[PDB]
């Protein structure tokens, strides 16, 4: 369950320190951070522990893949440390290490207020409990150093917050080894189990769930579980050509298809129809002559067919208004994938046109929400963050959700 799990709101931090968990795994272009939204993002959290009385705030994070191995002037959080001084509004201490005895030290009993980010987690391969070595070979951490990295981060503080949802279907040691008795989600973490329990849990209805993307193959437990769950489907992007081909016999030229896949639409159909799932698939297309952003472009219908070696990049107009109408029945939307290959302007129409429709739904009482990396990053790109309900901010974390799986970190949590 999403719907009984504590959250920080709930939690007494008044002079506790407070090991909090989050996601700091910012793009980077050499030392500098490109994008600071996620470290925004958890501030609400850190200043309520503050606000509260918390003793202390003891931040942890990874960033990118160090696969294990220290790598302090590739992957280092030091960036973070500063860019966080600046948002807050308040010294960060920032330590070379995330465990040992000089961190525990630190960490012991600091001075009230007091706000510490620590190294990257994953310089050591007991967080992921493997990694590689600097030779490219596979090691795989013990046990008896697991425990001790997990006993070392759960004597940084007196409570644990999980604020990082997106790395929650991960059972790394710092979503599911912190031994403390309180766990808490922190307020993005909340946020993110609230909304995905009314996904998943009781929806408003109707409920629309919106599926786009580039492979089938990796969609079919989303779309077998989301048939559970909603009234409509508006299946989208690269993968509804594998459904067209199949049902309709569309020449489909050189766009995304998955011969493996194509062997279950039928299957998929089936329970749609068993569930009473009506199911809006595209009508027509913009085409590329290649797969690049400057590729000729022209325009196909299911009827019409796509141009042998021309592949479907975009859904068209009459798909757009299609899809717009199921937009407009739904109390509840969620969107994973683009429907179009949104990075290139040419085939980001349909992406933006249905965005406009999602934000539009929002207005007048929808509930929306976005999961996905592409997605996200969709709302991102056209500022529409805050003209939604909710944007995930676990991608792949999102998705595990959506197919039915339980999440490491959320079940790692204390209930009630
Ligand atoms: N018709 C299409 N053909 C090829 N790629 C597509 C098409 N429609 C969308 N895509 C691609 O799908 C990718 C997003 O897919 P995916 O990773 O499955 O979504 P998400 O990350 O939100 O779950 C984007 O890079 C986009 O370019
Ligand atoms: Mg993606
Ligand atoms: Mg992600
Ligand atoms: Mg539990």
């Amino acid at each position: 369950s999403l719907s009984n799990k504590l959250t920080l709101d709930k939690l007494d931090v008044k002079g506790k320190r407070v090991v909090m968990r989050v996601d700091f795994n910012v793009p980077m272009k050499n030392n500098q951070i490109t994008n600071n939204q996620r470290i925004k993002a958890a501030v609400p959290s850190i200043k309520f522990c503050l606000d509260n009385g918390a003793k202390s705030v003891v931040l942890m994070s990874h960033l990118g893949r160090p696969d294990g191995v220290p790598m302090p002037d590739k992957y280092s959080l030091e960036p973070v440390a500063v860019e966080l001084k600046s948002l807050l509004g308040k010294d960060v201490l920032f330590l070379k290490d995330c465990v040992g005895p000089e961190v525990e030290k630190a960490c012991a009993n600091p001075a009230a207020g007091s706000v510490i980010l620590l190294e990257n987690l994953r310089f050591h391969v007991e967080e992921e409990g493997k990694g590689k070595d600097a030779s490219g070979n596979k090691v795989k951490a013990e046990p008896a150093k697991i425990e001790a990295f997990r006993a070392s981060l759960s004597k940084l503080g007196d409570v644990y917050v999980n604020d990082a949802f997106g790395t929650a279907h991960r059972a790394h040691s710092s979503m599911v080894g912190v031994n403390l008795p309180q766990k808490a989600g922190g307020f993005l973490m909340k946020k993110e189990l609230n909304y995905f329990a009314k996904a998943l849990e009781s929806p408003e209805r109707p409920f629309l769930a919106i599926l786009g993307g580039a492979k089938f193959a990796d969609k079919i437990q989303l779309i077998n579980n989301m048939l559970d769950k909603v009234n409509e489907m508006i299946i989208g992007g690269g993968m509804a050509f594998t459904f067209l081909k199949v049902l309709n016999n569309m020449e489909i030229g050189t766009s995304l298809f998955d011969e493996e896949g194509a062997k279950i639409v039928k299957d998929l159909m089936s329970k749609a129809e068993k569930n009473g799932v009506k199911i809006t698939l595209p009508v027509d297309f913009v085409t590329a002559d290649k797969f690049d952003e400057n590729a000729k472009t022209g325009q196909a219908t299911v009827a019409s067919g796509i141009p042998a070696g021309w592949m479907g990049l975009d859904c068209g107009p009459e798909s757009s208004k299609k899809y717009a109408e199921a937009v407009t029945r739904a109390k509840q939307i969620v969107w994973n994938g683009p429907v179009g290959v949104f990075e290139w302007e040419a085939f980001a129409r349909g992406t933006k046109a249905l965005m406009d429709e999602v934000v539009k739904a929002t207005s007048r009482g929808c509930i929306t929400i976005i999961g996905g990396g592409d997605t996200a990053t969709c709302c991102a790109k056209w500022n529409t963050e805050d003209k939604v309900s909710h944007v995930s901010t676990g991608g792949g974390a999102s998705l595990e959700l959506l197919e039915g799986k339980v999440l490491p970190g959320v079940d790692a949590l204390s209930n009630i």
